[PDB]
């Protein structure tokens, strides 16, 4: 006779009225159910506040005119045909930038009940509200919102494919090799209305993630520690007005070095900032004062009586920092060396001054490191905790 | 019999000459409401000059012969229908510079009377003059212009779906977390002419927005005050013949370094510059001049190189500016040994008076340099009045 | 009866021929009426050596098939129609790269005559031979050449809808708050034919635009001007080495910050470089070969007075050129004078020292004439600019 | 009569159904024979962990309804015609993120008993596990799976045109010319089962790929290698800091200086390192420490006046290293006697010395080590690279 | 009557079967006669290792169903109708990359024979392999392939519209004010066949193009020149420890601020460089060492010398290497002669001078001889590019 699967097209199509919601009582909304899995995460653009993605995207509805009788067509109950060819949902998603990398499936399969079904990916590109208030140690929870732009509820609700616990642990693809960790993905329903006259239905996504932080645990947590371990023993060990200007030189020369390869690495948004950047910039900063410090009263009693005590009035703010903390030519000629090498007139002044002011950087070098390594631990464990 | 929306699509859709406005008498307009409503700004490049939106838009025209009694079709009074099946008008933005991310809504509604209603979203790239003048404290008013860009006021009329009142006081969406924050759309209509024969209809939409200065007050605004502050007590503590430069050339290079790192925090623009880098650079001039007076004050007359350096006519045209504001043989030896010895001990010329003026000098740049310091706080806050103001 | 729109299209696109030229003798082309207005220029690549601008264009031309007398119609004039029913010309610009920015008009206006008038955007991408050799006082002549790709003239002739002094003059539609500053666009027809056989038309529009210079006035040019006056004082009231050589480089260190950081900005292209770039290497080397010869001569005959008295030779040229400018007791006194001994010793030597030391003086000449030519060049530039 | 061609045309695509599958028993499957050449590879980001590649791909499947008897079409047996006008199956890659520079070939060849040779072009973005573990002696294998997004195996089923053998070793084309090197190209062929309502077929083929180092090579290790030598020779003559210290930290500067310079040269990503980084900063970190115990033994030996006494209880941790491991007449010289107290010095610390200087020794036997295996490495790197 | 093109162009596409080759024997080819027109070269990115580029391309080929006679139809020969109403071949460039900027043209001519003509322009993104060893004095060529991608040579064979010489040199249409210039574009005519089965067509044309670096040879060569040779009287005239590093140190800014500047200017390709790199780095580093080696007598000879004599079998390795190569009274006197002593230390370091002097007459001898190759080098360079 002729192939059945000719002989159902022709019998489907001609007459189909595409455009048209395929419904005979209008009153009655036809359903979407919906899946979505993910596949990868490809990019996380923290200046921005975007999201990169590709999820696997399949959903299904009722068509009441693509009906027939198998029996008659050699027993045949699915059948692939044109998308092109037949109604489609509006359905789009509202955090959206960019689209269009995402191709277009030309088929979609049908069942004799009216059933179809179409699969497709989805090459996304939504905003989101990320944070980096711990860089390394990040966790954030992106959110896709799934609905019609135009159809109400009263002409296409939305439902779901599979049950949501399905949803939530479904790792079955995803690349685990990038940067970012998957831990849920948590749906939700909502009837979205902005006024009285319409409203709208949503099904939400909301995709939590995590940071690997392993790579950045090397390259910065530990450069920062061994430079911050480091910078504190030059204050203590050796003696303020001395050769310990060698051992800050040194440590600010890798100290620069480990900031300027970093700051080409962690993101800057305009709207926040990690915490470690901020400990770098003080234990740099501190780093620096010293060292100008160190620098000035080593060249300062290196004259004798140059410059005398001057300055004099700050002393007494230095009371309670303290408190804070805790031959008879011969005669003369030989006579001349001793008054000469005596070094009492200005170095007293300046060198209790470098000693005490000295404990001070020192003291508080040693907090900037303490929070450093006391808040390291809580963004390990909250990123642990999840 | 048959359903409703067959036999409903197909007495609408044939016979309907798409592409022809629809309207009976072609001396009569077809008007065009509008809505507008923020949902976020992505980005602003302060250098191209352009901006970037998501909007969410709708409008509202009427068709003629779209037009049918819902009792014959089981009381159906809406419908939704494909976009491409029938007439559109060409509203765009004339500030435009980038389309194509915006997709296309293909179903439209339709009502038993002619109100079609197309809903559909806006990624926008829109050029707009912008100025960072008050650079954290900033606050932009950029313009969208909707219009149609053949079609005249004769044959396309644009208006309001909304009141203009609930247009301005609309966030219902809106992102609050982004860098950004949002302050108003005001509308405006006008009856665009450029020639003497046609005249065009236009909708504006002044959309005002405002920064979160909060990040950049801590980046650039402490430090730049930690910078000022400590480089005038390095005037006092040192007097000119002494270890200035101990700390000048050591503050001169925190100046030059922090101004890297404004540089490519700060947006580097052409047209213009914000008031915070001339105070910066400023404030790095006097630190050079202050810096090289103080050379050729100080190390100089140290040196000796100038017996009589004084001049008295000039000391004089200084002085006139201050005042406006203001064995026997062998027994002898050791005392010729020790005129070598306060050889060896210290010097002393006349050069107290010539440098005397070049103490003055350095005392005069401290009514200098605290007043541009004084300046760059004072503006700092009127800016922070008017974005607070709006 | 029935509406006059519904009525009429059918009367013009039933049995219309879109794809066909529309002329009823072949033998006669169809001129294409042309009008430009911009709008906008949004960026000035000089390195890729491009330009992006937003133009205003329109067109008409006519159609001997449609043509309806209005009477039967309603005394209907004008009609709205889609673009894509109808006969377009392939008019281009030969000078684009990238377009596909410009949305598409999809209607347009037709009289009852056959005027068939065409209103639509234009976000160009062209190329044009930009010159940066007066960088902040600059003057482009970009040119946007409108012609059809493949009909003749034979077919297809070009003229304006406007007057040329309308064009030049027309600035109802501006953004003067950007980079860039509108004088003029100067258009002109041509001929265009490269073989012997086809003819081609051709609308150039030469637009003529200005820089707008007081940013890069302020960023550059006074502080080159403040980091080459110090040069100068560092010269002449430090004639010695010690300070001088310390504070000379001292500018040379904020000499060359200043120098890199306009670099980011500077535009940077392969063809050509701005005069005042040449004018701060020149002025950075001489303060190079100023700072070379005096520790050439310091350390060497002053700080160590090492017997080099000979080289007499090399000021015979010298001299030249200064017209073309134009018992214990015995050991008391010992170690008393010893001290005497360490003082000072200007030797002969030291004094042809100072020989060398006159031409010091010279390279303070020669780089003071440097920053001279760095003045007058300027004025000249800001002169022309002003007289565009 | 009339020509072939065009009669022919009409008897196949009138009554043609596209948007059907192109069978006659719907339970039989349509298999799709493929095959895959490279031809260049464009760009690697080891940052986004993607990969950008230019390959020739064609296929054929069987038209049940695209048949003819060539006898009656004066003997044609071949035919192209349009690829829009048939059906094509949904064969797409899973591990694409853009793809739309590829264009599109209008035209498909057709035989007289429904083979259809569709062949194509592929300018792909496909994502890729990469792995910059070894960075000069890389090696990389990239999945492209190629797939239907829709169709089952009981409707699709995917077959290789040619043999495995001639797929992996077809060099046929490719640019040698590039950074990267091709080794193989192994398919394979497997059924995907997410579910199990539903099975999909699949053909794998793993692009297998090798770096060429030489430019890294040089750039890279010979610095690094010249930077670690010079750090040891410091290390055995000089034995204090006016003799080591200004000598090492010299080095500090080039060796930081060549950290900063490598890695603008190096690829950054955020998965893991690679390994000779680790050495540098290692290197550069032992180097530290050298001389930061270096300074403290200077400070109290060489320049204290009454110093630290020696606690001992160290030492005795130290030593067991060594287990592990191996008037007038006064009044005149009284100044003589001041200048020569002025000019002598010493104290007892030489005997804390020798506990701290040997401590130089043993931290110096590690930068060996470390440099040493910084070679070590480097070799069974290149030889796994070679065998590959 | 009726015009003469709607009479027309109802009589051909009516009943014309486009998707079909258009002949009526099956068994013959369909040829494209093929011209390319350089207009410019947009960008040649040397890390990518592609070129941008902008021709003006036409062809010409037969359709046996478009035919007239011109008599019937007012004596009209030719006539415009639209490309989407007729076939057109497949061709494309196979080294090509991504394609999409060139628009469509919509029309096509056509004579009473059926001598189609399609012209348009192409934006081409091409894969090249680009060498940048002579980086200034550059010479590439680059081949672009067209070729039909399905259809074999029996079915389209391909040939040109002029001889190879008019295309060889036809700078009729070129911007030469870019920072490349043309000197060829040399065409070939191949038959692919990478099977047994199936031969293609082909018609290369190598693209050989020259750089203009004048530029470059100001910005570059010139300050390197001059900052190579300031360095040599350094190395030449003092071999004093503290002077030589007051030159050293003021060469090494202007150096290393003309090292960054250059940086960002030359292509850092990772295949290879430029042998201009090579030069630099090396007269950077190898004045740095002559800069480091200074300190390090100065800092010695000065404050302790005497603490290492002189490693005399450094000495002697030195040594051979050039030879190689080549009571009161006298108790006063006493403290005054104390004196004496400070006249000049040690032996010791008058070996250390020797140490560190006879070094510098080798670092002079090598960097002068880097500098000679720097500069030999450079002509040859100009040689080539000249005789091209
Ligand atoms: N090739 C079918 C793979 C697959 C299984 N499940 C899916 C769900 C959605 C989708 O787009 C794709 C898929
Ligand atoms: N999904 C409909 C959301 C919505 C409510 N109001 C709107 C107005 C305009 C628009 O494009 C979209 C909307
Ligand atoms: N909305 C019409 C504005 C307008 C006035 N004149 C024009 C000329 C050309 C054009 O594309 C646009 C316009
Ligand atoms: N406007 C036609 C100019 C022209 C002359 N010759 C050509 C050859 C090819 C082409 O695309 C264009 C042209
Ligand atoms: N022009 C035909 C070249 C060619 C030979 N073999 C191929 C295989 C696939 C393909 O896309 C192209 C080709």
């Amino acid at each position: 006779t002729q192939p059945a699967l000719l002989r159902l097209s022709d019998h489907l199509l001609a007459n189909y009225k595409k455009g048209v919601r395929p419904v005979r009582d209008w009153r009655k909304p036809t359903t979407v159910s919906i899946d979505v899995i993910m596949y990868a995460i490809l990019n996380v653009d923290e200046k921005n506040q975007v999201l990169t993605t590709y999820i696997w995207y399949r959903q299904y509805w009722t068509d009441e005119f693509l009906q027939w009788t198998p029996e008659d067509f050699d027993n045949v109950t699915k059948l692939s045909i044109p998308t092109d060819s037949i109604w489609v949902p509006d359905i789009l998603i509202n955090e959206f930038v960019d689209v269009g990398k995402s191709p277009n499936i030309p088929y979609v399969y049908v069942h004799h009940r009216g059933e179809v079904q179409n699969y497709k990916p989805l090459q996304l590109v939504t905003a989101c509200s990320l944070d980096i208030y711990n860089f390394p140690f990040d966790v954030q929870n992106c959110s896709l919102t799934f609905t019609s732009w135009l159809h109400t509820i009263q002409d296409i609700n939305i439902t779901l494919w599979r049950s949501p616990e399905e949803v939530r642990s479904d790792k079955s693809i995803f690349i685990n090799q990038g940067e970012w960790e998957l831990l849920e993905v948590f749906p939700q329903f909502k009837e979205f209305s902005i006024d009285i006259s319409n409203s709208y239905a949503e099904m939400k996504f909301y995709v939590i993630i995590r940071r690997r932080p392993l790579f950045y645990a090397v390259s910065l947590l530990l450069p920062s520690i061994f430079l911050m371990v480091v910078d504190i023993v030059g204050f203590c060990l050796p003696p303020d007005s001395g050769e310990r200007v060698s051992f800050k030189i040194t440590l600010l020369l890798g100290y620069s070095v480990f900031l300027i390869i970093v700051s080409d690495t962690l993101p800057a948004t305009a709207i926040g900032t990690p915490l470690i950047g901020v400990y770098f910039v003080v234990c740099m900063a501190l780093l620096v004062i010293s060292l100008a410090e160190t620098i000035f009263i080593v060249r300062l009693v290196h004259k004798q009586d140059l410059q005398r005590p001057v300055p004099d009035w700050l002393r007494h703010l230095v009371l309670d920092r303290i408190a804070w903390i805790l031959l008879q030519e011969l005669s003369s000629i030989r006579h001349f060396l001793e008054k000469r090498d005596e070094m009492r007139e200005v170095a007293r002044d300046w060198l209790r001054v470098g000693y005490v002011l000295d404990r001070l950087l020192f003291r508080i070098y040693l907090l900037a490191v303490l929070a450093y390594s006391i808040t390291l631990v809580t963004l390990w464990s909250i990123w642990h905790s999840s």
